[PDB]
């Protein structure tokens, strides 16, 4: 049969930076569908996006520095072209900030914080080019380590809801993975939280933790119905804690007993058990 | 009972979040290890300071005073001294200093926090470690890079090592037992990466952090005395290689001599498990 890991989401990573999952949540009113381009994985384990397997690469770049820009490659030094995606593998997708990436070096001391407006001009990484702003000739990698708001519009929010612009305009083709939107019926998306430091209380959303992602790509399954229906199970009295549907494009769903008694009020140390698969228009117990 | 179909060069180190490049045999100076992170049974007990996820490895959360800073779990849980040799995750990385990025929820900026694993004021065990000037404040950190060890002075980077944990070296911290090669011309397979920092670093683990997260879910009801596994090349679905895992968690092979072993094999491949065999079933070399 189908699964899902037999693991507490507590225990888990965020899939777009390698964070503990510390709650579930649902996206603010002003936010319907998502275009997250990592933590994005088929039920039948096809990764999707920027997406890499391991969370070893989720939030990272690679690339050489000549004092002004930064010529990117995949983590591991293989070329990257723009027809392969949005960015190299890995690479950040988290939209309204600015980011201060950890930077390193094999065979050198030191780290530097390289410190990313993602809305000029410079800010190409489709076409595999970054600004390098200040960071000094010679290649490196980073991670991505704290964030802070916009530097530009001015007097932005931290909206993490977004993913940057990855080409040269909004308008360039950059091979996205398409949005990801709520299904109907009163259910909405079901996304993983976890808390970002930097000047604020920031939460990045996700919509699989990163073990799910790697335990997909793994199992492969060969039989994907049109939705799965899950139980959210507290592993020591086993008891439900509530109905959700997973669905094949690789996210998951509830309808909320209220306003004030959703997922969010949950208990984050539950299992995801898979029941069995139903139809698209299976009606959930609300949560 | 199965492990991950995925290739290792898609996975992780367990002893810090780095892709894995090679599989390799220990230093001929090296015949067990006590590596504390990347412990993990067949049927899924963590061992050691092992967490599941990738996530919490080779990090530090704590409170500085100025002097010290006084240790928690990573999600500030209280951490004592009987539940292990530091909290989960904490860095088992020997034969090294480490540089840390420290950050902060609500706060602007990191700091470099550098750590002589040598000194009386390094205690995990107890809860504490120097603050080496790192102001007062809530920090949560990740190791970013290494380098050679203040003490003794000039020796070299040693990742075969874990640090010292107690008040001393007698002292008794609960450490994740070792892991010794067992015998039959078998040789210890260590999954390696390239660590940060002003040299050519290699940090060895025991299991890829995937395959740590796939056996602490899955859980297996049957484990045998040792799992016989053939390592696969997926396009072409060769046997490149027969390997045993061990039920305490690890990996072994037979070398085709000094010339040819782990080393020489493609990274991208994937183990599969073929059937349970005694624990003395004699491997084919390669
Ligand atoms: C660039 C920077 O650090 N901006 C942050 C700003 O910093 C001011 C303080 O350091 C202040 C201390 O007295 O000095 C200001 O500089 C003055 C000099 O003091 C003065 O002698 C000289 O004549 O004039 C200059 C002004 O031209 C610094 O600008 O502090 C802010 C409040 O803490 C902080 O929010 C600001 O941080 C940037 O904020 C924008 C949004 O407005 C974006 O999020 C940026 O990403 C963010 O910068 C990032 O954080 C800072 C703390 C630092 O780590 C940066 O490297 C990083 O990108
Ligand atoms: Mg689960
Ligand atoms: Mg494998």
């Amino acid at each position: 049969p189908f699964t899902l890991p037999n693991l507490p989401l507590s225990s888990l990573s965020n899939s777009r930076a390698p964070l503990p999952i510390s709650s579930m949540g649902i996206s603010p009113d002003n936010v319907q569908s998502v275009q997250f381009q990592n933590g994005r994985c088929t039920l039948d384990g096809r990764l999707v996006g920027t997406t890499p397997v391991s969370l070893s690469h989720v939030a990272k770049i690679r690339g050489t520095s000549n004092g002004t820009v930064i010529n990117l490659t995949e983590l591991d030094g293989t070329p990257f072209h723009p027809f392969e995606g949005p960015a190299p593998i890995g690479f950040p997708d988290l939209g309204g900030c600015d980011w201060h990436i950890n930077m390193t070096q094999f065979g050198h001391s030191s780290q530097t914080q390289y410190d990313v407006d993602t809305t000029p001009d410079t800010f190409v990484p489709h076409l595999g080019s970054i600004q390098a702003n200040g960071i000094g000739s010679g290649n490196y990698v980073g991670v991505l380590s704290w964030i802070s708001p916009p530097s530009h519009p001015s007097g932005s929010q931290v909206d993490l809801w977004k993913i940057p612009n990855y080409g040269s305009s909004i308008t360039e083709a950059t091979h996205l993975a398409p949005s990801v939107y709520p299904p109907g019926f009163g259910e909405v998306l079901v996304f993983f939280m976890s808390k970002m430091p930097g000047p604020g209380a920031y939460n990045l959303p996700c919509l699989l933790p990163q073990e799910y992602i790697s335990h997909l790509a793994s199992e492969q399954a060969p039989t994907v119905g049109e939705a799965a229906l899950l139980h959210y199970v507290d592993p020591d009295t086993g008891r439900n804690l509530g109905e959700f549907k997973a669905y094949p494009d690789g996210f998951l769903t509830c309808v909320p007993n209220g306003a004030s008694s959703g997922p969010q009020q949950l208990p984050i140390n539950g299992v995801f058990v898979f029941v069995s698969w139903v139809s698209r228009f299976y009606q959930l117990k609300p949560v």
